[PDB]
């Protein structure tokens, strides 16, 4: 049983929490009420466990997929912010953060993959997958190449994939439809047979991983990578003068990157829900509350418009944010773990041509939608 008059919070080890209990001393200072912030060790997979008897945490921060677990097993409060609050945020962040029908959390950051290259071996970043093949050629002849990513997960070769028409599952009215799956249509498989021709043209290698890339970019070896928030910190101490920008279009359309948003959840059992929305409405979503916590650790681009747009004097958030409105809202359903394992297989043995393209995505929706 949690205790009442208080609030308890549960973030991760690798987030700003010294930063936010700067925000809950406020907090306490207002009202009299201790804040009581705690990184403990995989907690995503704690909450579930002490929740289950009405324990744990006041609030839980954690990416919004995790979400649509606890919200089945009814860990969740459903949360009431007015129109007026809802307006402050960017709207394609609220969709994150309903399970069917019902919002569940707050969104606070807002991270997706974007375009990195090397400003010293490329002047002007290209704007289109098509011109990739051409611009590999010339740098091979100085004996660098034009991109270099990890290949070996689904997450990071979606945005191509998805380009031309690909999703998970249909989303509609705050509900996913998990028999509408877009993984074998013309759109996935113009996109993956761009990807694996790069393969078998030799642009790309079929197992480069996350390591391999991220040591041949910040070695200054490939012009191009694609990469997150998480990467730049290394490319930092790398001292290799870089960009970040949109990711390129195929046949036209904007690579569609998968769109992570950090949540902020209420426990269902918790006795302090009035306190936990003051807390989080008028405390931690301002442009004060969320300065607090990114100056302890940056938190990337946010879903606060009024903060968002101080943050993106930074081209690299700016960059992120871009991305992350032309992506697709990762679907916080339990369905989920079957697009993982049937994609990553699919993408993989089309990659080694142990199976064709046509084949290959056949395969992976039937696996879905069975």
């Amino acid at each position: 049983k949690i205790e009442e008059g208080k609030l308890v919070i549960w973030i991760n080890g690798d987030k700003g929490y010294n930063g936010l209990a700067e925000v809950g001393k406020k907090f306490e200072k207002d009202t009299g009420i201790k804040v009581t912030v705690e990184h403990p060790d995989k907690l995503e997979e704690k909450f579930p466990q002490v929740a289950a008897t009405g324990d744990g945490p006041d609030i839980i921060f954690w990416a919004h997929d995790r979400f649509g677990g606890y919200a089945q097993s009814g860990l969740l409060a459903e949360i009431t912010p007015d129109k007026a609050f809802q307006d402050k945020l960017y709207p394609f962040t609220w969709d994150a953060v309903r399970y069917n029908g019902k919002l569940i959390a707050y969104p606070i950051a807002v991270e997706a993959l974007s375009l990195i290259y090397n400003k010293d071996l490329l002047p002007n970043p290209p704007k289109t997958w098509e011109e990739i093949p051409a611009l590999d050629k010339e740098l091979k002849a100085k004996g660098k190449s034009a991109l270099m990513f990890n290949l070996q997960e689904p997450y990071f070769t979606w945005p191509l994939i998805a380009a031309d028409g690909g999703y998970a599952f249909k989303y509609e009215n705050g509900k996913y439809d998990i028999k509408d799956v877009g993984v074998d249509n013309a759109g996935a498989k113009a996109g993956l047979t761009f990807l694996v021709d790069l393969i078998k043209n030799k642009h790309m290698n079929a197992d480069t991983d996350y390591s391999i890339a991220e040591a041949a970019f910040n070695k200054g070896e490939t012009a191009m990578t694609i990469n997150g928030p998480r990467a730049w910190s290394n490319i930092d101490t790398s001292k290799v003068n870089y960009g970040v920008t949109v990711l390129p279009t195929f046949k036209g359309q904007p690579s569609k990157p998968f769109v992570g948003v950090l949540s902020a959840g209420i426990n269902a059992a918790s006795p302090n829900k009035e306190l936990a929305k003051e807390f989080l409405e008028n405390y931690l979503l301002t442009d004060e509350g969320l300065e607090a916590v990114n100056k302890d650790k940056p938190l990337g681009a946010v879903a606060l418009k009024s903060y968002e747009e101080e943050l993106a004097k930074d081209p690299r958030i700016a960059a992120t944010m871009e991305n992350a409105q032309k992506g697709e809202i990762m679907p916080n359903i339990p369905q989920m773990s079957a697009f993982w394992y049937a994609v990553r297989t699919a993408v993989i043995n089309a990659a080694s041509g142990r199976q064709t393209v046509d084949e290959a995505l056949k395969d992976a929706q039937t696996r879905i939608t069975k």
